[PDB]
């Protein structure tokens, strides 16, 4: 939506539709105060993800993973957010009867 | 009715009758704060559907599905709302003794 | 009575007697905020019928049915209200000991 | 009494005695807010009868019946009130120990 | 007493003694708001009798009966009050131990 | 005493002694608001007697009886009060142990 | 004492001693509001006697008895008070242990 | 003491000693509001004696007895008080253990 | 002490010592409001003695005894107080364990 | 101490030491409001002794004993206080465990 | 300490050290309001000792003993305080576990 | 982040990304009021670590270890913070289901 | 510390270190309001010791012991405080687990 | 830190690092209001140590030990604080699971 999403959505909206640049599909298991993830390069300001406070640590490339695992369920929360370029593919299917996490996303993210 | 329906109906009204352009038949299992769906191209503003927060994700065409499934019942909530052109056919028959969902709709939707 | 009946009757009155044009016999199982049905062509404003929120959906002719079924009983609530011309024949006999629904009506309705 | 009786009697009074024109014998099982029945031709304003809200529906002649049946008892509540001319014959004998309904009336009614 | 007796007596008084014209012997089982019966020809105003609200209905002559029967007991409440001339003979003997109804009356009544 | 005795005595007094004209011996079983009986010819105002509201009804002569019977006991309450001349003889002996009713009276009464 | 004794004594006093004229010996069973008996000829005002409201009724002479009997005991309460001349002899001996009634009196009484 | 003793003593005092004229020995069983007995000839004012309200009644001489008997005990309460001359001899011995009544008196009493 | 002792002592004091004239030894069983006994000749004012209200009655001489006996015990309370001259000898020994009454007195008493 | 000791000591003090004249040894069982005993010749003012109100009565000499006996114990309370000269010897030994009464005194006492 | 010690110590202090004149060793079982003992010759003011109110009585010499015995224990409380010269030797050993009374004193005491 | 981090993070943020100089990875089991560790050379101000108050004590080099061990679990909390140069490698894996401590850090730290 | 220590320490302090003159080691079992012991020669003001109020009594030399024994334990509380010169050696070891009394002191004390 | 540490730390801080002069390592089992130990030479002001109030007493050298033993555990609390020079070596290992006392210190301390 805006630069910094800064939003609990509350849930999905009038996603300001775009070309894939500014807006990214931040969604996947989320909630844990993520203003926006991706953009801007200025302070989102920052997010926790996975409704946890774990996140991956090794560096993939320049841009490099993070991956809170939420529950025991499949919780491949990635946010390769370095602030270089940026590729991540989320999916989600936890407690099968959930608040539909099923659909999965991918994020592109140029800052440039 | 108006541009943005913006309404809980409360229930069906003096649907401002038309040619099929502006007003669409948004109805089907609904409730989950859908102002209007379809029109306008300006902010409806947006809807949840299916009284859920699931919705389809793949892209059909340009205009492309979304489909919250409400209950376990037959809940083919489609809103192919892209904002290109637009075709969707809803029907509804859940808990057979319901608040008559039986009758089913179709939506046309040119923005043009 | 008036243009828009706009009334819970409360019950039948000094029905402003007429030729069959303006006033129609709206009666049959009713209650669910029907201001007036039929006339005017301007906003009645609108009615629910059948003390439900079901109503028929196919289009008969131009003017075309609607038919909330109230209970399980015989509840042929028709209001073919299109706003073309208009023919409907109601009858009523539900829970035999009711608040006499027995007598049945017919509605004419020219707007012209 | 007056033009529009407009009265719960409370019960029978100094019935303004007449020739049978203006005043009619409205009595029989009554109560259900009947101002006056018969006269005037202007708004009585209107009555329910039979302490019910049933009334006959077919048209006898121009002037034509109405007949709420009160209880299961003999309740031939007629009010052939069209506002043409007007003939009706009431009688009453319900729960034999009642508030004497026994005596029965007849109504004439010219408006002319 | 006065023109319109207009009185619950409270009970018998200084009955303004007369020739039988104005004052009549209204007494017999009474109570049910009878102002005066008989005279005047102007509004008594009116009476119920018999402590009931029954009264006879056929027309005897011009002046013609009315006869609430009070209880099951002998309750020949007559008031032939037409406002022509006027003859009635009351008697009373109900629950033998009563508030002495035993003595019985007769009413004359010229208005002329 | 006075013209109209108008008194509950309270009980017997300084009966203004007389010749038998004005004052009469009203006494016998009494109480039931008898102002005075007999005199004056103007409004006593009136009495009930016998502590009842029965009284005799036939006409003896011009002046003519009345006779409330109080209890079952010997209760020959007479008041032949017409307002012609006037003769009555009371006696009293009810519940033998009473408030001495034993002594009995006679009333003369000229108005003239 | 005074003209009208007018007194509950309270009990016997400084009986204003006399010749037997004015003051009389009113005493005997008394109490029942006797102001004075005997004198004056003007309003005592009056007495009940015998603590009852019985009193003798026949006429002895001009001056003539009265005799409330108080209890069952010997209660020869006489007051021959006519207001002519006057002779009476009281005595008293009731419930033998009483408030000494034993002593008995006689009354003279000239008014002259 | 004074003219009218007028006193409950409270009990015996500084009896104003005398020659036997004015002051008399009133004592004996007393209490029942005796101001003074004997003197003066003017209003004592009066006494009851014997703590009763009995007193003797026959006339002895001019001056003549009175004799309330108090209890069952020896209670020769005399007060021959006429207001002529005057002789009485009291004694007292009731409930032997009493408030010493034993000592007995005599009264002289000239008024002269 | 003073003329009229007028005192409850409270108990024995600085008895104003004397020659035996004014002050006397009043003591012996006492208490019952004796101001002073003996002197003065003016009002002591007076005493009861013996804590009773008995006292002797015969006359001894001019001056003459009085003798309340207090209890059953030896209670020779004498006060020969006439107001002539005066001789009395008290002693006391009642309930042997008492408030020492043992010691006994004698009273002289000239007024002269 | 002072002239009139006038003191509850409270207990023994700075007895103003002397020659044996003014101050005397009043002590022995005491308490019962003895201001001072002995001196002065003016009002001590007076004492009770022995915590009693007994005291000796015979006269020894001019100056002469008094002797309240306190308890049953040895209680030779003497105070030969006449106000002549004066000799007394007290001792004390009552309830052997007492508030030491053991020590005994003697009193001299010239007033002169 | 001061002239009159006048003190509950509270307990031993900065005893103003001396030559043995002014200050004396008052101590031994004490407490019972002893201001100072010994000095001054002016009012200490006075002491009780021994926490009692016994004290010796015979006269030793001019200066002469006093000796309250406190308890049953060894309680040779001497204070030979005459106010001549003065010798006394106290010791103390009562309830062996006491508030150390063990140490014993001697008092000198010149006033001179 | 800032010079002195001075922060409870609250948890990881928009870590002001850097070259490894200023910001260090302070993280590992922490909480116990660590403002910042490492930088600045000015007052962080200081930290506790390990959520304890233990820390290593020997000196490694100039810059030299500290190592609170938190729980029993693997708690190699090092902070070689001397303020020379600085090398430390943390890791963490305590209660395996923890608040992910798993990922481990390393700190560089030039002050220069 | 100061001249007069005047202190509950509260416990040992910055003992103003000295040569052994002014400050002395007062310590040993203490508490019982000892301002200072030893110095000054002016009012300490004074001490109790031993948390008792016993103290030795004989005189050693000029300067001479005092020795409250506190408990049953070894409680050689000496304070040879005369105010001449002064030697005392305390030690302490009472209830072996105490508030360490173990260490023992010695006091020097010149006033000079 | 400062001259007088004067601090409960609260716990270890930004120990103002030094050469070993001013700041000393006061630590070891402590708590018992130690402002600073060692420096300054001016009033720390003073400390208790060992969370006790024991401390060593003999003099080692000029500068000389003190050693509260805290618990039963190894509690070699030394503070050789004389204020000469100064050497002490603390260690600590009490209740093995403690608030890490394990690490041990040494103190240097020149005042010079």
């Amino acid at each position: 939506l805006e630069v910094g999403r800064n939003s609990p959505y509350d849930y999905r909206i009038k996603s300001v539709v775009y070309n894939p640049v500014n807006v990214v599909k931040i969604d996947a298991v989320a909630g844990v105060a993520t203003h926006i993830v991706v953009a801007p390069d200025e302070t989102y300001i920052t997010h926790a993800f996975g409704d946890s406070e774990s996140r991956t640590f090794a560096h993939k490339m320049n841009h490099f993973f993070v991956k809170p695992k939420q529950a025991m369920s499949d919780t491949n929360l990635v946010i390769v957010t370095d602030k270089r370029t940026y590729n991540i593919v989320l999916h989600f299917i936890g407690e099968e009867t959930k608040k539909n996490a099923d659909g999965t996303v991918s994020k592109s993210f140029i800052e440039t």
